């Protein structure tokens, strides 16, 4: 599955994690993602609408 | 620059081309493309939203 | 066996995936590609023509 | 640009080649392959249909 | 073993097709290829007799 | 040198950019990095903190 | 997980190693990476700045 | 062009070498690879019928 | 371990194979390397020079 | 040459740097590097004894 | 664990092996490494001080 | 052409180097492979058994 416990855009925060489609978000770097585009540039799959 | 003309999403369409941002893109894909995000699935910047 | 499931070629779709050889297909994009050849050009094998039973 | 001058398919004809888009074929390759689909399955861009003046 | 089900040569053949040493061959593509030479260009052994 | 003139980390932004060590980073994104640590997580360097002259 | 009980950073230490995120630092090297950055330049990741229980 | 002037077969003659398709060969090599087939294993191209 | 029953040399010999360190050799191939060393230029490992009972 | 200024060991100081073999070294680094043994753990050649 | 029973910097000795840290090394590469470093230039880890 | 002048063997020893095929060699760890070998286990091509004019 997923690796390990930590945001793949910033590589920092662990806790209050979104599952992302093969890998994690922090809600500060999901919520700037989601500012740009519906479309994740590290996975190139859609971004979680959730939280 | 660019590589080879031809739509780098279907490999097959050389005429009609759009420059995408490091490769290219025919019509009907980037319309396709552009039908389901901003962002390129191939190289993962920005859609062109010329043409 | 093929990934996760989300269209190979799109990489946005997932529902009304047509399993390809090695990985899926939305109806959009396998339309859209067998309007140009038989042939997948994502994996080199040929494209679903036919959804079996 | 496109390497020695051998089809890159049976890579042993030299003679009567064909230029595919980044290497070439020779007739009788191109011809089973023309045969099977319009997408060439070694380097996944349109076969050569015609050749060109 | 061998991987999925197609010529490795013409790469659309699924039936007819004859065992070579790591890889299949439909039998259109294990003429020519014998025409040409005893070895494989594909694996670098040699080609199947059989059929 | 530095690729493309987008941002590396959003891969969308393309004015407003930063020179990072190797790649470019724009504001929104650089502030965020910053907010974290002083070393960036995709060049393994450190983040920009100064723009000069 | 975890590789040989060696310090990444200096491939020599094997006692009073500390458990970064997927490989070993020693105190000294481990000291001199948080002086300069809490963030690993080996592994991206934020260095152990807490042992615990 | 060719690489340093060594048989790829055997990795030690240097002289009395036979131009391959893209590598050199000993007179030796050619010799019992020409014995076993007419196509190189090395570089998948026909084999020298020179010397 | 060692792959499939072929002269690593050769690629074409597959009875009379002598085990060499982690592959195969024909006895005419093995003769012709052993003419020019001991060690075996395909796998950097000193070539058999006796098979065991 | 040498790639960009930085310390390959702590990729952060820029500044007081010695030339390793392939690569930079900042002055901390390089003495703990010193205290452990004679030999760069980053490119396996000897370390500088100058500074 | 540790790969095939030869020693890595000879690629020829398999008996008188020492364990290195991820492989092996005879009695003479050893002792020419010990001579020159405390540190292995195969896998950058201390050399053994035994035998 | 040939790497940094350190014997590619020991990486250490920089001063009495012989040119192997497309490395250096000292001569002490020259002297061990020959004992072994007329074949260098690193670029799997003859040892240089000659120094030349
Ligand atoms: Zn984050
Ligand atoms: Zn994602
Ligand atoms: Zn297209
Ligand atoms: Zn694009
Ligand atoms: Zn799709
Ligand atoms: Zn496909
Ligand atoms: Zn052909
Ligand atoms: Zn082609
Ligand atoms: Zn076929
Ligand atoms: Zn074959
Ligand atoms: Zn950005
Ligand atoms: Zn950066
Ligand atoms: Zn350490
Ligand atoms: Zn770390
Ligand atoms: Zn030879
Ligand atoms: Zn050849
Ligand atoms: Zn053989
Ligand atoms: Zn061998
Ligand atoms: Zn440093
Ligand atoms: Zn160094
Ligand atoms: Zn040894
Ligand atoms: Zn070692
Ligand atoms: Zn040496
Ligand atoms: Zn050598």
């Amino acid at each position: 599955h997923l690796g390990p416990q930590f945001c793949k855009s910033c590589w920092f925060e662990n806790k209050g994690l979104v599952e992302c489609n093969n890998h994690y978000l922090c809600l500060n770097c999901l919520t700037l993602l989601l500012s740009v585009s519906n479309r994740c540039p590290i996975c190139k799959m859609p971004l979680p609408t959730k939280l």
